[PDB]
């Protein structure tokens, strides 16, 4: 279908979720989709996760508000 807006977050804490990534997220707008990438093989989290949301003035918020604001006690990346 019609294509979403997709937001890179990098250096995550390792007890960082999918839950609460999506909570940190959700102040900006609504989330068609979000989730933090872990290891196929151990299930530990990789470091990044990715967020999709439905409007692009909204992730282009999320990328610059969140340049390096704390979550889990570790500074974020945030791009596209």
């Amino acid at each position: 279908g019609a294509n979403h807006f997709h937001v890179f977050v990098g250096d995550l804490s390792p007890e960082i979720t999918t839950e609460d990534i999506k909570a940190a997220f959700a102040p900006f707008g609504r989330i068609s989709d979000a989730r933090v990438v872990k290891d196929m093989a151990t299930g530990k989290s990789k470091g990044y996760g990715f967020v999709s949301f439905f409007n692009k003035w909204d992730a282009e918020n999320a990328i610059q508000q969140m340049g390096g604001q704390w979550l889990g006690g570790r500074q974020i990346r945030t791009n596209w």
